[PDB]
């Protein structure tokens, strides 16, 4: 039986402040520009619509000089960090930003077409762009958060898919790594294996995998290391209504319409999909640049950072202004305009600032306390006396071993904390 | 004289937590696809705009293992489950999804006499789509919830109905089953029998029946087994204004206008119908993933689950993103684009999770108490010592007989319940 | 000097509940369809944009069976009902509906016309529709609500009204009968007498009289029997901007523009009129299906229902979804589509439900008290020992004489009332 | 270790009110007009989207005669003004103001193009305009605020940016001078060096630098003189979706689409940029014309005005209506209209009013205090017994040396302050 951490992890009255420096990154918002091919280094794919997963690395509280190493007894107890406050700071101003496709699969406007439209010609693919759904979310945990998405099912012998026939869909659970794209309004699926056209969604998610946090599973997780802090705020609406070019896989039953003559003799495309649209983005509904206190967690883990680790999973689309930079091919910069003599670039900036307030905690290693932790996570006892199960995954590592401080008064969050406590 | 249950149903201090696993279903959002035609097994019609009616099957508390069978005396009392806490869980992300009809009966734009169209023929039906009205609701009871809808009234034998004339309308009460379509903004009626065109409404409600819960009737119900919990949240607006093609049944009174000449000599179509539209869909106005406690119900039944049953009626259209899947007809996936070589499919997902906190109750079987229950529902006494009156209707059965648990602590809803109780 | 009823109306502790059955009505939303033309019996005009004036008829408390006929001395005092609780119920789902006119007088779009427009020839009327302003309101009093509207009075013997000149506008107070049209955003006037064109507004108000409540007068009423309860909630915006065809009556002064040449030599039409539009209709700002307790009235009358009457004036435009009905000319229903073989019809439904909590009251008839009531309304004394000032006006009569009950516990509003009372 | 000012700055009970007169300025909203061209004296560039940085100059409280010069001991201590109240008054009415560019680089509409568009020939630049993002911000400090912006990185001596290639982006900190441009919704960058086209953004930020307050840095500031009061409110949305004319710098990876033929053989422009748009501007969300009290500042400086200075940094775009002026070339003003015989001018007005409530404060000059202020800012002690480190920057000097008064009662803010205190 799983037990609340407040029943074996005794807390102290010793609080530390820890803050990252300035986490900053720029790059192309649509795709990584590979190294060399003009200029040196490589420009990373940096979008407002991808998950930020910071792996916060903490100092080992046991091999760490204390303000007084008589807070505990190194013979019968161990130390753990317990997160008490977090403030994710966001840098750039509020802005909206578009994403698009040079050959988007848009047959024709079905919102209110002036009349009939084109026929099923070929390559009626147009160039369109669309601002995505607006999402803000923040997840804390001592383990990475689990996402879900839809992928092709399994290729069991029983019935070999007649090729052209629609595959079965399987919900797949996965870890949210840094760089994974969010649900933008086009559903959370694997577009690289479910859409052979590679033209049904905009460029940045076209060949990517859009995940969505598995809140249901993470809440039902027995120990609750996945999330002990969750903030979400999403909103969107439908801007334009369109068709899909191609033949209908599922045939519309004759019992659903009266047959006609000419073009209207047979039913056209009945696969509709609306362009997403996050509405007004305001400061009043902003989720960040505010401190949050983890009073008492939702799960059984109450902010205890096992393995001296901390995962901060962040999404903020309320800052998606993509910079437009253009240089001329000619050096003296000609006085006669000519679009071909200018190169257009597109860069996006992400600026973060993590701030924490940690609390020192003691665990009395009694016999059954140990065998409980044994069952929970044996590797916890090993470190207290190597391979990590996460080294295969892409994280934005933030070292804080050198960032802890005792005087909270000297830091913004530190003052806010002291105020809040009384 | 109907009596409050809190007068003959004594509540204990024993609480159980029960939960479904993960209720999940995928299918076509418009029409069920006949199996075998391409692939094995049928593709169910799964829409966001159809009632989910879960039939929760509880274990008989009398034939059930208690932590102590001295909670009551089996010689003069019986046990009932009373509902105390509920959490309906929703998995997939927020999103909008369109519905349409290849041959919608849209004459022309009456919103603002635009410009002209371009058609030969005389059949002017266009392929239009529309986002439905946005609706959220949740009904709890120990009996299925009652719906209303409009249908063709019985043609009287005295005065027959000459073909072409308008039928009289009759309001019809009925049981909401799992799969019944909701009010999408086109009203609540039998479209399969009040529209011979089969083109007045989009495809998924085309040959169906849209039902609205009869809240007035269920509130007026004497005992109140129909609903002891009701949450509703709806909103919509008029997007586009349109005309209907066809001859006018009711002739516009000559005295409501001045005759013109040419086309304007006689009045055109005067049957207008607007395309519905739920505006912004936000998380801030969400109704689900939040727990709700049944403190004191609206009706005379106070969460008492007679027949050890529970009917959870749910509508949530705030998650209606329809996936678009496409496979190529060629195996190597050609490097030249051609719309004819790609089969477009449309799939929708419905992920649920049901959580309950049930409370053990006792009923002392006295003379008048039994005679009371006799008149209320004789079948109740029968089971305490077979055919079920609902065995004709479609329900999503959720068996919770192996899902009851005494330690609320171990479960998400359980913890919240304990907190709320103090 | 008028006195507050609370000084001469003593209240008891006896409360009754009374509710109508289910007030229901269907018909054409634009105009009544003269009987027998295609089918037996008239089809009433039933629109969402017309007042609903229920005349509730209460039993005479004196000639009424009491739980104990010693609540008063029938020699020295009489009894009066005094309203304490009200709940108007609405049945149909939330919807938006359109109104139009086959020959709407719309010259041309003036919002942002592409350039110049058509010649002011003769007949350019277009078939346009429009969703009206969104209005909810509810009035209670023991006397019908008063409304105001604009009509052309009379030409006095002195000056004449030249054929073609603009008539003088006179504000006219009047009783709101059931069926009267509300302000739809085209102002509150008599379109049948002020507009000879009969094409300036949509069809249902084309020849009607739109009335608005004269709140200003009803609050200034000495006794305040006209309203002791008043709820209102309206909203709208301007959808499209248009011109009016015809010659200008008031000539635009030369000192307000510079003359041009060609068509721009003389100014065109300067009679602008926007099409109204109620925006998002939501359940969140709904006014009905909720109980309201008349704690202390605004006027002098404190819910005292003189003459055992009660007037309930209601407007609800948040439920205006008009049902589209179409039958075919052919019996076997042809498989080939042809709009001419389908008669279209338009039907609106209005479903209500009135519930009340009434409080029995006592008036001790002393010298001055009788002389006061004499001056207030002599006909009150007469009934305590014949015509009525209204029997010329159309009301929706709801007889609740057989609907009074003593046990509030048996009814929804009753329970709600008990809870509220503590 | 930095210390809160409240530990070495003892406040008195003396309160002064000071107010500027009517700060007022008119000018061209897009660019400054060189003098003598058509009329004497220059026409300054006054825009609603540029920072207002007031450098308020306080009277030296030491060389100041007091209501009583025994508040302190001029031998052992010094006087300092501490701010306690601020009210920034705005004059002109609320309004929306546009900005544009005669040759805006807009290829074509990618929101929902009718289909394909024009050839990427040479000059397709159209005259477009756009209302900016809606920003309100107010910052107080005894040192000017810090802004950030993106500028052309410092050329690699060992990687010369080959002409045409994309330059490296460097985030640059800077003092916010009066006149600096704010983020309008096109990002905060140096358009004069990052966009050679000189046609990517509207005219008023075409050759300027858009700065955004570095809130992160100013909060991490050790002493916190830069801001001890910060009020922000910003909102916007995406109005129209546009392409960029020019050649693509970063080439779209071939594995992201399927090649076509004709114009759709090669991908088009994939640099999208939405026109910004602040939505409804209402008085309900207004940030000015209200008084604000600095109870306890965020940083370590609690409103202490060192050097008897004050830096008010104000941004307000809710008042951007640009007056349209036009005179005729002809003196008698012609009776025939001709657009050529009229000169169109554009002017914008900015009206301010600064009101303050200052508190007298003492500093007992001891050893450690002096050597702290020594470390904090030596120049503070130097004035107590020259060159200013901000004499290079453009500020709006507000002299208040002759505006301080003791009777708060006689002033608006004065009264409100008295009331608020009790």
């Amino acid at each position: 039986a799983v037990v609340n951490t407040d029943d074996y992890v005794t807390r102290t009255s010793i609080f530390y402040h820890a803050g990252s420096s300035r986490l900053l990154t720029v790059g192309d918002p649509y795709f990584r520009v590979p190294a060399g091919g003009g200029n040196k280094q490589d420009i990373p794919k940096v979008s407002a619509y991808q998950y930020r997963v910071f792996r916060v690395q903490l100092p080992d509280p046991n091999k760490f000089g204390l303000p007084d190493t008589s807070i505990y007894n190194p013979e019968t107890q161990r130390l753990v960090w317990a997160c008490a406050g977090v403030e994710i700071g966001r840098g750039q101003p509020l802005g909206v930003g578009l994403s698009g496709h040079p050959f988007y699969n848009k047959l024709d406007d079905t919102e209110s077409s002036h009349a009939a439209t084109s026929n099923v010609s070929e390559d009626v693919r147009d160039n369109v762009s669309v601002d995505y759904k607006q999402t803000q979310l923040c997840i804390l945990g001592c383990a990475p958060a689990i996402g879900e998405h839809w992928a092709k099912g399994t290729a069991s012998k029983s019935r070999p898919l007649s090729q052209g026939d629609c595959p079965p869909l399987e919900l797949k659970n996965t870890v949210l790594e840094d760089g994974d794209m969010v649900d933008t309004g086009y559903g959370a699926m694997d577009f690289s294996t479910l859409q052979d056209t590679k033209c049904e969604v905009p460029l940045d998610i076209c060949q990517s995998i859009c995940k969505y946090p598995d809140y249901l599973q993470m809440s039902a997780d027995p120990y609750g290391d996945s999330m002990f802090f969750c903030l979400r705020r999403e909103q969107l609406f439908a801007r334009h209504f369109w068709n899909r070019a191609g033949t209908m896989g599922d045939t519309v039953p004759q019992s659903l319409y009266i047959k006609g003559t000419g073009m209207r003799a047979s039913p056209g495309s009945c696969v509709y999909s609306p362009s997403p649209s996050g509405s007004i983005v305001t400061s009043d509904s902003q989720l960040f640049n505010k401190p949050y206190w983890l009073h008492k967690a939702q799960g059984h883990n109450n902010g205890v950072c096992w393995h001296n680790q901390l995962f901060v999973t962040v999404v903020d689309t309320t800052r998606s202004t993509n910079l437009t930079i253009c240089a001329s091919t000619q050096s003296p910069v000609p006085g006669q305009y000519d679009a071909t003599k200018f190169k257009q670039y597109s860069r996006h900036v992400e600026e973060y600032d993590l701030q924490f307030i940690f609390q020192l905690c003691t665990i009395t290693l009694t016999a059954d306390v140990m065998s409980y932790i044994q069952s929970m996570n044996s590797s916890i006892l090993e470190d207290w006396n190597n391979k990590d199960p996460y080294d295969k995954l892409k994280f934005w590592n933030v070292d804080l071993k050198e960032k802890f401080s005792l005087d909270l008064d000297q830091y913004p969050l530190g003052r806010k904390f002291l105020v809040q406590a009384g």
